[PDB]
């Protein structure tokens, strides 16, 4: 991106300005919900074996700090401090989407991806690595999180498993109204999950597949609800500018109570890229039946629980990056 200054050191200015139009089953069109950004990244070598990073990122709407990060690496891994996303959303899994994806992943359900103070790791060595983080409750201001992923890669075969526990001890359900008493539902709800990932790099294909389990528990009920997740999903590069991509998800949910739901989304879409700073993008999203909640990583959109029936779903985007 922009280097501003470079030699031992580098400040890099960078960003992503974006339009984006959603047509979601029985509305008006939206306009935008385009995720924009801008920020500085500074990273000074000191010696062979030590270097330091300092990064801040602002949204585009007012102004707000997205992401604010003070770095060390060393041969020993990488640590980085203060508001980060989690490591769970950094390693992700098989959504290729611009816009609907992601509800086999099931990390995000009470974090939306993000803690804002927390210590997080990075190994890597040949094709080999660990990522690691912990959030500081701060004195139950924050909530609890705790994560670990493992990886590698084997060829044309790239591996991924791991996961965490994230505890929200007043977590906002929803609201309930019986005759004149409205009254907001709150929980102490922990978040555990596990997952593994395999993509499968064949000439201009890409294909992937992701296994989520999550246990949501109250902390003084007998409540508990189980998930279990499989996403199915591709790419390939039709052209030098253009790639096909598509996804199919389900998702299975029991609680204790006996009561069952379930959901599936399917995606397709088409991405073109005018050069390595502008690219657009057109999708089609289909679901039916039940999400406790996900984050689409592509877009930034977070989707709070619902239940739809055979919705028919469009986005279209636009993105200038520097
Ligand atoms: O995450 C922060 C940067 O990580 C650099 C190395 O990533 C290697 C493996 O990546 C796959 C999981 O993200
Ligand atoms: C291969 C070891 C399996 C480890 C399972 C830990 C599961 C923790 O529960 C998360 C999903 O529920
Ligand atoms: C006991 C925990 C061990 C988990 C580590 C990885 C297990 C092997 O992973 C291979 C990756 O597989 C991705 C998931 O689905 C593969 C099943 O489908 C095979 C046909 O595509
Ligand atoms: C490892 C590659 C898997 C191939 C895709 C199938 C995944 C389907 O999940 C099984 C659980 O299904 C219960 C409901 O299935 C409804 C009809 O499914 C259409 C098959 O894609
Ligand atoms: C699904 C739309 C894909 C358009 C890809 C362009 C590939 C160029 O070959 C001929 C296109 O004919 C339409
Ligand atoms: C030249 C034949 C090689 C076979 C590669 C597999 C083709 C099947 O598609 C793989 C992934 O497709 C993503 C679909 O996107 C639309
Ligand atoms: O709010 C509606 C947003 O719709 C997005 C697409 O459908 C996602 C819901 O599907 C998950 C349940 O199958
Ligand atoms: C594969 O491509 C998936 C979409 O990734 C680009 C999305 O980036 C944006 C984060 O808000």
């Amino acid at each position: 991106a922009e280097i501003l200054k470079s030699d031992a050191g580098t400040v890099d200015f960078y960003g992503q300005l974006r339009t984006e139009l959603k047509f979601l089953e029985d509305k008006d069109p939206t306009i935008g919900s385009g995720s924009s950004r801008a920020g500085v990244d500074a990273n000074y070598t000191v010696n062979d074996s030590l270097a330091l990073q300092g990064k801040v990122e602002f949204a585009l709407k007012d102004m707000y700090v997205r992401n604010h990060i003070l770095g060390v690496k060393t041969n020993f891994g990488k640590f980085s401090f203060g508001k980060q996303w989690t490591t769970s959303d950094d390693v992700y899994g098989a959504d290729y989407s611009y816009f609907f994806g992601g509800t086999g992943l099931r990390y995000g359900t009470l974090s939306d991806a993000l803690h804002d103070s927390q210590v997080k790791y990075v190994y890597e060595a040949d094709s080999f690595w660990v990522k690691a983080g912990y959030g500081f409750p701060e004195d139950n201001a924050k909530q609890e999180l705790a994560e670990l992923y493992v990886g590698a890669t084997f060829g044309d075969l790239a591996v991924h498993a791991g996961g965490g526990q994230n505890r929200d001890k007043a977590f906002k359900v929803g609201s309930n109204t019986v005759g004149t008493t409205t009254t907001d539902i709150k929980a102490d709800v922990t978040n555990s999950y596990f997952e593994v990932t395999g993509e499968y790099t064949i000439g201009d294909a890409l294909i992937g597949v992701t296994y989520y389990n999550a246990e949501l528990d109250v902390e003084n009920n007998p409540l508990v609800i189980d998930e279990d997740a499989i996403s199915v999903a591709g790419t390939y590069k039709v052209a030098d500018k253009t790639k096909l991509y598509a996804g199919y998800e389900y998702v299975m949910q029991e609680a204790n109570t006996g009561a069952d739901e379930d959901g599936t989304l399917v995606y397709l879409g088409v991405e073109y890229k005018f050069a390595s700073w502008a690219r657009v993008y057109a999708e089609y999203g289909y679901g039916d039946g039940t999400t406790l909640g996900y984050t689409n990583k592509g877009s930034d959109a977070e989707v709070k629980a619902t239940k739809v029936d055979s919705a028919n779903n469009f986005g279209i985007g636009a993105r200038y990056y520097w």
